[PDB]
C-alpha cells in the first residue's frame, strides 16, 4: 500500500486561523493532509522527469578494429602511402624496416610501411547538459477514503489547481531544488546507471568523444587512445584495441553522485516546497444516512509505523451508501477519545472492503463500529 | 636474410696473439666472428625462454552473475537466510523493507530481505613470479658460407661445444643479465600482452584473486569488487557487475614494462655476454681444386648497411666442387685491395647459387671473379 505503512511519512494539520498550509513533498515519501471539516489528503511524488536534455559530448568505451591493410616499399622506392590515410574512421601508423634479399626487395637498407585499421565503435556512454527551468514533477494527490489524481507542475508554471473527484478542489504553489550548480554540471549516462559530475572533469576524459551535435558515430576524435600498434615485425604492426573501458568509467565514477532508476525513470533527488489552500474543499458524504449496523471484520486492528491504527471491514449487510457508526471509547463508555484519520467513511457498495485509520490514545481505547444490531467492539492495547 | 642487412649488427675479429675473444648477444642482433685461417660464423639469439615460472596471484576481470534469489519476511518473523550464503560462489546482500498489506503481510514495519546471486568469472589474467637462474637461452651459430646450429644455454650451466657441419668446433661461455630485482617483481599476463610489475603493487590489487597454488576459479576472494547490489524497491534488490576490468589494466599498467611477443615465445629484453674460443675450428674446404671459371652473375652488386658488399652468382658450368677465384683490385690490376668476409668461397653444386660478401676500400675497386674464360670483371664505386 502508500502512505499508511511508508516510514517516511509526515503528518500536518491546517489551523483554523486560516489555510495556506506548508507541505515538503520528496521522492519516495507520503504527505498527509487533514483539518476538521476537511477532507484528508495523500501527496505523493511520483517521477522528477528531466525532458529535452542537451548532448554535449558523446565518448566511446568498447571498440572493435576491422579492415586492417598495410603497404611496403623498398629502400629509395619511397614510402608507401595507403588511401584509408585520408578517411577517418581509419587510423594509421607509418615505420621504417630492414629490407634485403630474403624479404624480396631491391637492396639493403631502411624501408618505409604503412598499417592501417578501421576504427569502428561498438558501446559507448553519452553526456547532456540539464536545464533545471524546464524540469517537470509528477505528484498524486489521493483522497483519503480506503476504497488518484496526478498533476504536472514545473518551475515556470507553480500554480495549478487539483479537481478531485468529488471532494471540491485544492491551490497548490510549489517551489524547487534537485541538486548544485546544474549550469556547469553534466548527467553522464552509460545506459545501465546514471551520474552527475562536474562539466570540466567529464570535457576532459581520455576518450574518443564526438561532439554532442552528431549522428555518424565513426568520425571520432583522438582514436589513438583505444588503438595501439605492435612492433612490427615481416610487415603487418599488429594493431590492438585496448578492450573495454566500461570498468574504467565505473571505477572512476566513485567520488561522483550517482542516480538509482525505476525502470527507465530517473530518481532526482530533491524536495519540492508547496503551499496547500483547502479552503475549496468539500466533504464527499454528508448528507448520508447512517448504516444498518452489521459488519464483519475483513481484518482486525493493526497498527502503522506512524502509531495510527487500521481495521478492514466489509458491509455485507444492506442500507444503500451509508456512513459508517464509528466512535473511539474509553475503557467504558464515557466519552470520545482519540480523532479519525478517514474522515466520515463512507460506502460505495456493500460487497466492495473499506478501510479505515485512527489514531487512539495510550493504554486500552474501544472501537465501536456498527450499531447495535451486529455491533463490532474491538479493544485494543496502543503503545 | 639475417645478419647481412640487420641494422643491429657488430663486427669482431680475433687477433692473433691468443683467442677468448668477447661478443655481445642480445635478441635482435646477429654477431659476426672471423679471422685469418678461420672460418666466419654469424650468432644470433633466437628466444629467452623462461620456463616454468611459479602463479603467484590470479586476478578475474571479467565476471557474470547467474542464479540470482531473493527471499523477504514479514515484522518479527525472523530474518530470511538464504542457502547460498554457505557457498562461497555466491555472493548475498541483506536489506529491511516497508511491509504491510498492499505487499501481501501480517502487520506494518520493517521487514527483513536477502539477495544472493551466484558469481562466476569469465576471463582472467595471471601473475608469476619467474626464476633467473632456470632461464634458457637459445642461440643460433651459422657458418658464414652463403649457401643453424642451434644451442641452448642455462646460467647454471654456461660451457658447452658447438659441432659444427664440417668446420670443427667452438668453445664458449655466456654469462647473462635480463632486467632489475626479479625475486621481488611479478610477470603480469593477461593472455594477449605481458608486463613486469613490482611484486607490492600486484599483490594489493582491488580486484576478486585466488591463491597461486588453484584450480576452482569459484571461491574467489573479496568478490564485492565487481559486484554491486542496487537498492531494493519491492523485492529483489537488483545485483549488477561492473563490466570488464580489462581497459582498466590496460591503463594502470602505462608506467610499466611491457614485453613483446613473437607469437606465444616472450622477447626478454637482456645481453649475455660471452667468451669465444675458435682455436679449434677448420675451414671447410683448402683442399680443393679451383674452378673452370664461367659464372653467371644471378645478381650484382649490392652494399648492405655495414659497409660490407654482397653479390649473388651461380656456377652453371662443370668442375666439380671447388674453390671461387676471388680477387679485389685497384682501378687498375696492381694489387689485392679489400678483404674477403665470406673466406674461401667453395661450391657445393654447380646449379646451386651462393652468395659472397666482402668490404672494398674507397671510391673505385674491381672484382675479378672467375678465370679468363668467362672471367667477370666487376667494377664499383664504394663510398
Ligand atoms: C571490410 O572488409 C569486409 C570483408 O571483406 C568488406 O565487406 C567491407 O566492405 C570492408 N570495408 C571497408 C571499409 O573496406
Ligand atoms: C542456475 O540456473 C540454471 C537454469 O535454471 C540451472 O540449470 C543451474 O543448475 C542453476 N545453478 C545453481 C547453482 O543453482
Amino acid at each position: 500500500m502508500r502512505c499508511i505503512g511508508m516510514s517516511n511519512r509526515d503528518f500536518v494539520e491546517g489551523v483554523s486561523g486560516g489555510s495556506w498550509v506548508d507541505i515538503v513533498l520528496e521522492h519516495g515519501s507520503c504527505v498527509t493532509t487533514m483539518a476538521k471539516n476537511k477532507p484528508t489528503l495523500d501527496f505523493e511524488l511520483i517521477k522528477t522527469e528531466a525532458k529535452q536534455p542537451a548532448t554535449l559530448r558523446k565518448y566511446c568505451i568498447e571498440a572493435k578494429l576491422t579492415n586492417t591493410t598495410t603497404e611496403s616499399r623498398c629502400p629509395t622506392q619511397g614510402e608507401p602511402s595507403l588511401n584509408e590515410e585520408q578517411d577517418k574512421r581509419f587510423v594509421c601508423k607509418h615505420s621504417m624496416v630492414d629490407r634485403g634479399w630474403g624479404n624480396g626487395c631491391d637492396l639493403f637498407g631502411k624501408g618505409g610501411i604503412v598499417t592501417c585499421a578501421m576504427f569502428r565503435c561498438k558501446k559507448n556512454m553519452e553526456g547532456k547538459v540539464v536545464q533545471p527551468e524546464n524540469l517537470e514533477y509528477t505528484i498524486v494527490i489521493t483522497p483519503h477514503s480506503g476504497e488518484g489524481k496526478e498533476i504536472k507542475i514545473t518551475p515556470q508554471s507553480s500554480i495549478t489547481e487539483a479537481e478531485l473527484t468529488g471532494y471540491g478542489t485544492v491551490t497548490m504553489e510549489c517551489s524547487p531544488r534537485t541538486g548544485l550548480d546544474f549550469n556547469e554540471m553534466v548527467l553522464l549516462q552509460m545506459e545501465n546507471k546514471a551520474w552527475l559530475v562536474h562539466r570540466q572533469w567529464f570535457l576532459d576524459l581520455p576518450l574518443p568523444w564526438l561532439p554532442g551535435a552528431d549522428t555518424q558515430g565513426s568520425n571520432w576524435i583522438q582514436k589513438e587512445t583505444l588503438v595501439t600498434f605492435k612492433n612490427p615485425h615481416a610487415k603487418k604492426q599488429d594493431v590492438v584495441v585496448l578492450g573495454s573501458q566500461e570498468g574504467w568509467m565505473h571505477r572512476a565514477l566513485t567520488g561522483a553522485t550517482e542516480i538509482q532508476m525505476s525502470s527507465g525513470n530517473l530518481l532526482w533527488p530533491g524536495h519540492l516546497k508547496c503551499r496547500l489552500r483547502m479552503d475549496k474543499l468539500q466533504l464527499k458524504g454528508m448528507s448520508y444516512s447512517m448504516c444498518t449496523g452489521k459488519f464483519k471484520v475483513v481484518k482486525e486492528i493493526a497498527e502503522t509505523q506512524h502509531g495510527t491504527i487500521v481495521i478492514r471491514v466489509q458491509y455485507e449487510g444492506d442500507g444503500s451508501p451509508c456512513k459508517i457508526p464509528f466512535e473511539i471509547m474509553d475503557l467504558e463508555k464515557r466519552h470520545v477519545l482519540g480523532r479519525l484519520i478517514t474522515v466520515n467513511p463512507i460506502v460505495t457498495e456493500k460487497d466492495s472492503p473499506v478501510n479505515i485509520e485512527a489514531e487512539p490514545p495510550f493504554g486500552d481505547s474501544y472501537i465501536i463500529i456498527g450499531v447495535e444490531p451486529g455491533q463490532l467492539k474491538l479493544n485494543w492495547f496502543k503503545k
